[PDB]
């Protein structure tokens, strides 16, 4: 038995990322990344649908009514901002030209997204994404991780880096620029 | 005469504020960040506008219009997130009463948002955002200041910060309870 709480922190988890990916997409023209994306917006209405289930059968009394109504607003806008996340995806799987301006403006807002190469030298092979904490100790989320022919979406704490992984992170440009350092070796500490 | 991309930039960077604020005024129950919000939605409306404006002017010919019109499809998708973010603005305006799991979501989703106190000791007194670079040298991303009875919205790299500030961040849960040592003088070293 999930619990409301359960079910909504993955949706706004998941929405976090997919607005992310949409992002990623638009920058490297990715269309396995711009399809993820969609995968994902299917689990957010089924997240959604759960929610209400669980949301409309839990009301007994009218102020309980109203507090759930407050739930299913606000798992709303969520839905809204997935979608959007689904209508960036759609233009990188119709394989539209963009028009230049959008991966530069990808890559010169206060927040970035970037690709990280890592190399047998960095002191980050072999360390899992949980023992690292690269969002905690260097502000750049790990969204996804492109291992050869694979790719790993939203990676959890117990992925471990290896070396020819190509990381997907965001984070301000100076955190990116860094932790690339971090990559080639060139820094051994983090 | 501004650019495109400036104009779309500032879009980016203001909606990506803007959904942090109505997350914000939705775990404080503060309605002065929720009207932030709405302030916020019309200058998107506003830089939506003028980015329509630069943009038809532009396409000279067919392949140029139907770039044009990749950056227009995304600047609407940017328009449904900020209203989104209205959305859940409107709920605290409104004064509705919020299901309990509204506030303890935003408090343990991957990435939260937290309330940090400032005390005089902090090593971070009298330092800039901009010589600091939290979101880059910490991971935690300031989105206001609660200067007494004043708010500083998406401060800028000039802000700084004074003992008695209450700053307004997000980031995992270990960035803030860390950045919160920092504040409290417990951690000299940034
Ligand atoms: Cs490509
Ligand atoms: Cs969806
Ligand atoms: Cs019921
Ligand atoms: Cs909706
Ligand atoms: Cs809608
Ligand atoms: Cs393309
Ligand atoms: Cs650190
Ligand atoms: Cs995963
Ligand atoms: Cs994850
Ligand atoms: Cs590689
Ligand atoms: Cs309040
Ligand atoms: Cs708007
Ligand atoms: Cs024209
Ligand atoms: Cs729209
Ligand atoms: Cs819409
Ligand atoms: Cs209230
Ligand atoms: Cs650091
Ligand atoms: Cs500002
Ligand atoms: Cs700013
Ligand atoms: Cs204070």
């Amino acid at each position: 038995p999930k619990s409301v709480k359960e079910i909504f922190i993955e949706m706004k988890d998941t929405v976090e990322l997919m607005v992310d990916l949409a992002y990623a997409s638009l920058l490297f023209g990715d269309k396995e990344i711009a399809e993820e994306v969609l995968e994902l917006e299917e689990r957010i209405d089924l997240l959604n649908y759960q929610l209400m289930m669980h949301s409309v059968l839990a009301a007994r009394n009218v102020k309980e009514a109203e507090q759930v109504i407050t739930i299913l607003q606000i798992a709303n806008a969520i839905e809204d901002i997935s979608n959007a996340a689904g209508d960036l995806a759609k233009m990188v799987l119709e394989g539209v030209e963009l028009h230049p301006v959008i991966k530069e403006t990808i890559l010169e807002g206060e927040e970035i997204i970037g690709k990280i190469q890592v190399y047998p030298e960095s002191v980050i092979v072999g360390k899992t994404l949980g023992e690292l904490d690269l969002a905690t100790n260097t502000g750049v989320w790990i969204i996804a991780v492109r291992r050869g022919k694979r790719w790993i979406f939203g990676p959890n704490e117990n992925f471990k880096i290896r070396a020819g992984d190509v990381l997907i992170g965001r984070g301000t440009r100076t955190s990116i620029d860094h932790l690339k350092e971090i990559a080639r070796g060139a820094i051994r500490v983090i």
